[PDB]
């Protein structure tokens, strides 16, 4: 029965995305084939089961560069990364396959389930 | 156009608080009176105009310890910090004055406005 601020959670994510847009206190580079994506570790492990298992390990917690698998589509990771910071996922008929594969790799089980619904609703 | 996850922002904030509870990637110690509070700077800058101005400054951006004005109540600040990581304010008759004052200091305009509404209602 504490007083709840209905917008506070999304206003924090918005400001966090702004800090990423200005490159303020970002602490890791994600390398996907050729492309590089800078982000905050905390946001990364709060959304992805793979980044969680990487940074939860005290041995890997201080890494500033993560090389994803060479098979991982860079544009798919870019879509999922922007989803982490905005709650808005951009599924298209031309990217659904790459986005879903990337989601399973990053272990984002809710995004994977949504990708299936999108697939089922397009067959 | 894009698919909106209505519970996503809230689930992210919940997982951030879990990281704070286990002290994973906490990167600053906020000291009030003599009590230490461990937090993530990004969460602090996103919720507080004070912590925004502090950590935007390249002189203080990477400091490990920030000491607040000793006029600030610790229990009150603990309530604002908890609200930062949860969206829930433990606003009570016996702490609203301390919570509002601490909110003004941290430059948290929305929490101040909500405090004044409850005072004006009484
Ligand atoms: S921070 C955090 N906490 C969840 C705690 C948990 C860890 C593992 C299993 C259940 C809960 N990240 C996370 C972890 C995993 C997936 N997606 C995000
Ligand atoms: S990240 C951020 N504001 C995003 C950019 C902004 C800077 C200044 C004013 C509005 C927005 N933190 C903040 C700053 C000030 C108050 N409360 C939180």
């Amino acid at each position: 029965s504490q007083i709840q601020f209905t917008r506070h959670a999304s206003d924090v994510l918005l400001n966090l995305n702004r800090l990423r847009s200005r490159d303020i206190l970002t602490d890791v580079v994600i390398v996907v084939s050729r492309e590089q994506f800078r982000a905050h570790k905390t946001v990364l492990m709060a959304c992805s089961g793979l980044f969680y298992s990487i940074f939860t390990d005290q041995l890997k917690r201080n890494l500033s560069v993560i090389n994803l698998d060479p098979e991982i589509n860079p544009e798919g990771f870019n879509i999922l990364l922007d989803f982490m910071y905005t709650s808005r996922l951009n599924l298209r008929v031309g990217n659904i396959m790459a986005v879903m594969a990337t989601a399973m790799y990053l272990q984002m089980e809710h995004v994977v389930d949504t990708c299936r619904k999108f697939i089922k609703a397009s067959e």
